[PDB]
């Protein structure tokens, strides 16, 4: 595992280089312009989409209203459900 993590990587670099090669392949990303904020970027059917994830005070992660100890406990149980309910694209990666 853990071979999601992009740091760095920009929104308009995510959209480019994860159309590559399946669909329901996923990137986690900074926000560069001030850090310490994150997005979850997805290929989808019409091209690539994103998801902000973030972190409290607790040192716990969140994307819902409830909270996760790290993005692993995320990725790791969502991945056997869609991240849209209405799309068929789950994480996924080889």
């Amino acid at each position: 595992g853990g071979g999601w993590y992009y740091g760095r990587i920009t929104r308009a670099d995510a959209e480019k280089l994860l159309s590559n090669k399946h669909e329901g392949a996923f990137l986690i990303r900074i926000s560069e312009s001030s850090p310490g904020d994150f997005s979850l970027s997805v290929k989808c059917p019409d091209g690539v989409q994103h998801f902000k994830v973030l972190r409290d005070a607790q040192s716990k992660f969140f994307l819902w209203v409830v909270k996760f100890n790290s993005l692993n406990e995320l990725v790791e149980y969502h991945r056997t459900a869609s991240v849209s309910r209405s799309q068929d694209v789950k994480l996924r990666d080889m």
